C-alpha cells in the first residue's frame, strides 16, 4: 500500500496546500513518509516521488510524458500553447521545439554574449557605485539582471529594470498572476462570485503581460537593425518537419512564456548561488581565486566564461540543493508497474519533487544538506536521472544553456569585482510563487576596484 | 505716488501670492504697472523693481545691500547661516565665501570635470537604452542629473538618481519644503490650527535632508581615499581674515545649502534651454553642429568644453528669458533717492525681478520675447546690470562657473548623441517652487549613434 499524508475528511490532501511555502511542506512530507507517497484531492489523485530509483522509471519516456500540473494549466491561461505549457502531442509543441531550438545553438549563444555583458556591466556599475554601509537586495537585483538579459538577448527589447527602484510593472503583475495560480491549487467552487475580482485582477495582469508583448512585436516590425535573435527565429524559422512556421497567436504566447521562464528560475539561481558563497568562505574563495585567474580582461569573453569550472560547479550544486522549478509532472502513456510494486494505469499522475531527488541519500552519500560544488568535479559520475534541475527528455528546458552562460558570466563578474559580506547573517527564507527564491537575502559588496 | 497692484482690504496685496505661479504674476503685473510698484502685506513692504535703469541703481553696492527677503527667511529655517541665507554682515558668511571661493576656481573646474563627465554619460546611456517611441521626461532627468553632479563633484556622494524611476528621497523633501515656504509666503493667520500637519510635515522634511547631511559627512571621516573636493574645503580651509575654519554647525547648513542651490536652478536652466532648441529647429542646428565639430572625442575634455561658445549664447538666452532663481532682494544700507524719483529710506526693501529686467526693451529691442542666443555674440555690448540671473556684486552667485560647465558640457553631449523632436508639440507650463522649471515637458530622442 502507497503511503499518504494525513487526510482532512471530504477535503483529502488538499488542505495540506493551503501554506504560503508548499513545495517545502511536500518535502517534509517526503521526509516522513518515503520515496513515493500518494496525494489525493477532491477529484484527483498524483503520486509524488522523490528517490532516483523511481524516478529514473518516471524519465523513461517510452513510458511517461510530461503532464500539466493543476498549476501549469492555470498558467496556461496566459502562456496559452506555449512550449512550456503545451502537451507533447500538439502540433504547436514540436513545431516550436525544432524552430525554437536553433536559438540555443552554439552559434547563438556566442551572438548573445555580448548583450549579456551588457546587462552584467549594468549590474556591476550599480553595486561599484553604491555609497559606504550601503547593501544589495539580492533577488531583487538579479530579477532585474535576468528580465533585462533574455528581454534583450531574446527580443531586443531593453526593460531598463537597473533604472527603477520599484520592479518593472511586467514583474510586478507576472509576480502576482504566479502567486495567484499558487492560490487556485487549494480552492473550491471557482465559479463563486467571491472570485470575480480576483479574475478581474488576473484577467488585468495578463493585459499588463500582453500589451509589452505588442510592443516587443510592433517595435520589430518597425526596426531595420538586422536582429538575429530568438523573435527572428519566431517571426521567420520554418519547422523541418512540417515545413510550417509559426501562427501570430502562437508567437504571442511564446514571447510571454520567455519572458517568464527565461528570467524568473535565473533570478532564483543567483540569488541561492550568492546565498551558499556567503555562507561558505572558503567556496567563495575558491570561485574568487578562479574569477580573477581566468577573467583577465575588462569584458570577459565567451570561452573565458566557458573556462570558469568551479563557478560551474557552484551553481550546479546550488541547483542541487534549490532547484528553482523545483517539480514536475508526468503521466503514463500506458499500464506500467512502477518500481517492481506499484500498478499504474494509463493516465495515472506522477510528481518529481527534485528538491527531495536531490536529498537521495543512496546517490550522494549522507551530507546531502552540505554545500559541496566538488560533487560536480565530472558532472558524468552522476547517475542517470539523478539531477534533473532541467527537467526530462525532449520536454527538458530549452534554455539550459542559456540560463548557465548567463549565471556564470555574472557570477564570475560578481567574484571578479568584489568581496560580499553577510552582514546580517541572514537567515533563509524561502518564498515560493510556484519558483523558489530566497526572500529577504541581503549582503553587502566591497569593490576590488578593478576597472571595466 | 508709485504704482500698486490691486488691493484686498485689510490683506492688502498679499492674496495675489495665492498662487502656484506667483513670479508670473509679479511678471504680469509689472507689465501693466512699469518699472517700479509698491507691493504691501500686513506689517511690511517691497518695492518690486523692472527695469535696467533702476536695477543698475539698486546693485550700487555702496547703497544697497543683500535683503533676505521672506521666503529666504523660511528657507533659512533649514539652511541656518550658509552662504545663501545669512546676511553680508553676519561673520560666518565673507568667512564662508573666503573659505569656498577657491572651491570655484578654474583650477577646481578642472578637477571637478571627470566626476561631471561621471553623471553626463550616465544621462547619455539611459537615453541611449530607451526603446522605441518611448520619451524622456526634461525636468526630471535634468534633476536626476544635476543632484548627482553636486552630491559626486562636491561631496564623493552618489545619490544615484538614475537607478530610481521616483525622486530621491531628498529631493521629495526639498520641494516639499521649497513650495511649503512659497505656499507660506501667502498664508494670513499662518498660526491656524489647520496648518499644525503643514508643520510637522515640514520638520520631517527637514530631518530627511538632516539625515543625508549627517551621512554624508559621516561618509567622509570614515573614508580613507584622498578627495580634495567641495566637503574637503568646508572642513579643512581656514579664512585666509579671520584664520578661522568653519564649524560643524555652519558646515552642516553649507552642505544643505550647496545640494539645493547647486543642483535646482541648473536642472531649470538646462529644462528650459532645451525648450528654447525644440521650438527654435535653427538654433538646435547651430547648437548641434558646434557639438558635434567641437566634442571630437568620446569622453570630452575640459578644454573642450570651454570651446562651445554656441552652446553657451544658447543657455544665456535661456537665462535671459527664464532665469530660474527669478528674484533677489536688497534693503538701503541709508536713506537715498532712487532714480532721482523715489525716496527711500535706511532700511527699505527693494525686489529685483530677474524676468522683467531681462525683457526690458530699452535695452534688448523691441523683440525681447523670441529666442536668440546671437544676443550673446558680442558678450561686451550687453550693457552694465542689465543681465542679472546670477545676482549681483560680492553676494551673487558662488556656483556660476560650476553651472555653466556642467550644463555647457550636458547639453553639449546631449546635442552631439541626440536627434530631439517636440514630438507632443508642448504648451510651456512653468512650475513655481520659489525657483522656475518646465512642468510636464516631455520629448524624444533619436540616437545618432555615437560611441561612448
Ligand atoms: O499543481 C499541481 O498539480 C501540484 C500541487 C497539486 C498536487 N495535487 C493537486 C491537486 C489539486 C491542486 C494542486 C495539486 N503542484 C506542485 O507540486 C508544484 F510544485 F507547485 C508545481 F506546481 F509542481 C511547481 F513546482 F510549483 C511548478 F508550478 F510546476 C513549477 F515548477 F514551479 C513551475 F511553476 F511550473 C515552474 F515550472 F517552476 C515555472 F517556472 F514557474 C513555470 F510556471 F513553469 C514558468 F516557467 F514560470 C511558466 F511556465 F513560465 F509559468
Ligand atoms: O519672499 C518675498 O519677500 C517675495 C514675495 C513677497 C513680497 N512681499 C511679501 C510680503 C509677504 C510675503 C511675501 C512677500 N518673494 C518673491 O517675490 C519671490 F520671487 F518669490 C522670491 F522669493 F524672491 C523668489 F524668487 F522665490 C526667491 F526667493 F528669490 C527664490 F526663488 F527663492 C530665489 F532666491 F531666487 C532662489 F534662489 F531661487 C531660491 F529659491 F531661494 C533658492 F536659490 F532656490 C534657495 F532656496 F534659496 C536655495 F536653493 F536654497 F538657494
Ligand atoms: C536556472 C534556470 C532554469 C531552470 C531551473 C529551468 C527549469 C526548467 C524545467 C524544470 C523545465 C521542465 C518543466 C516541466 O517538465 O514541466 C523547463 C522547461 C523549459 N524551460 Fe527552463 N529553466 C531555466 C531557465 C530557462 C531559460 C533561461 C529559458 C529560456 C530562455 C527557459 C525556457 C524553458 C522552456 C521554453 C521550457 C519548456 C520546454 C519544452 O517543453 O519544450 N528556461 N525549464
Ligand atoms: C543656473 C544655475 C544657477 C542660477 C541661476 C543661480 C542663481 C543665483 C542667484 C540669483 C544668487 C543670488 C541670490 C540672492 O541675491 O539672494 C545665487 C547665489 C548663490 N548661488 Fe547660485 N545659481 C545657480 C547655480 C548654483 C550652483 C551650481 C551653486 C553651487 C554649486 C550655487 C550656489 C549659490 C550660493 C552658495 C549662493 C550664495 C552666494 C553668497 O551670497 O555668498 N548656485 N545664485
Amino acid at each position: 500500500e502507497m503511503p499518504q499524508p494525513k487526510t482532512f475528511g471530504e477535503l483529502k490532501n488538499l488542505p495540506l496546500l493551503n501554506t504560503d511555502k508548499p513545495v517545502q511542506a511536500l518535502m517534509k512530507i517526503a521526509d516522513e513518509l518515503g520515496e513515493i507517497f500518494k496525494f489525493e484531492a477532491p477529484g484527483r489523485v498524483t503520486r509524488y516521488l522523490s528517490s532516483q530509483r523511481l524516478i529514473k522509471e518516471a524519465c523513461d519516456e517510452s513510458r511517461f510524458d510530461k503532464n500539466l500540473s493543476q498549476a501549469l494549466k492555470f498558467v496556461r491561461d496566459f502562456a496559452g500553447d506555449g512550449l512550456f505549457t503545451s502537451w507533447t502531442h500538439e502540433k504547436n509543441w514540436k513545431k516550436a521545439h525544432n524552430i525554437l531550438l536553433p536559438s540555443f545553438s552554439q552559434q547563438a549563444m556566442k551572438g548573445y554574449h555580448a548583450m549579456m555583458v551588457d546587462i552584467a556591466v549594468q549590474l556591476v556599475q550599480k553595486w561599484e557605485r553604491l555609497n559606504a554601509d550601503e547593501h544589495i537586495e539580492v533577488p531583487e537585483d538579479m530579477t532585474r539582471l535576468t528580465l533585462d538579459t533574455i528581454g534583450l538577448c531574446g527580443f531586443n527589447y531593453r526593460f531598463n529594470s537597473f533604472y527603477r527602484d520599484q520592479p518593472h510593472p511586467f514583474i510586478t503583475s507576472m509576480v502576482r498572476a504566479l502567486d495567484e495560480a499558487m492560490n487556485k491549487l487549494q480552492r473550491a467552487n471557482p465559479d463563486d462570485p467571491a472570485y470575480d475580482e480576483n479574475k478581474r485582477q488576473f484577467q488585468e495582469d495578463i493585459k499588463v503581460m500582453n500589451d509589452l508583448v505588442d510592443k516587443i512585436i510592433a517595435d520589430r516590425k518597425a526596426s531595420g537593425e538586422q536582429s538575429d535573435d530568438l523573435l527572428t527565429h519566431m517571426l521567420n524559422g520554418k519547422d523541418p518537419e512540417t515545413g510550417e512556421p509559426l501562427d501570430d497567436e502562437n508567437i504571442r504566447y511564446q514571447i510571454i512564456t520567455f519572458l517568464i521562464a527565461g528570467h524568473e528560475t535565473t533570478s532564483g539561481l543567483l540569488s541561492f548561488a550568492l546565498y551558499f558563497l556567503v555562507k561558505n568562505p572558503h567556496v567563495l574563495q575558491k570561485a574568487a581565486e578562479e574569477a580573477a585567474r581566468v577573467l583577465v580582461d575588462p569584458v570577459p569573453s565567451y570561452k573565458q566564461v566557458k573556462q570558469l569550472k568551479y563557478v560551474g560547479m557552484v551553481l550546479n550544486e546550488a541547483l542541487r540543493l534549490w532547484p528553482t522549478a523545483p517539480a514536475f509532472s508526468l503521466y503514463a502513456k500506458e499500464d506500467t508497474v512502477l518500481g517492481g510494486e506499484y500498478p499504474l494505469e494509463k493516465g495515472d499522475e506522477l510528481m518529481v519533487l527534485i528538491p527531495q531527488l536531490h536529498r537521495d541519500k543512496t546517490i550522494w552519500g549522507d551530507d546531502v544538506e552540505e554545500f559541496r560544488p566538488e560533487r560536480f568535479e565530472n558532472p558524468s559520475a552522476i547517475p542517470q536521472h539523478a539531477f534533473k534541475p532541467f527537467g526530462n527528455g525532449q520536454r527538458a528546458c530549452i534554455g539550459q544553456q542559456f540560463a548557465l552562460h548567463e549565471a556564470t558570466l555574472v557570477l564570475g563578474m560578481m567574484l571578479k569585482h568584489f568581496d560580499f559580506e553577510d552582514h546580517t547573517n541572514y537567515e533563509l527564507d524561502i518564498k515560493e510563487t510556484l519558483t523558489l527564491k530566497p526572500e529577504g537575502f541581503v549582503v553587502k559588496a566591497k569593490s576590488k576596484k578593478i576597472p571595466l
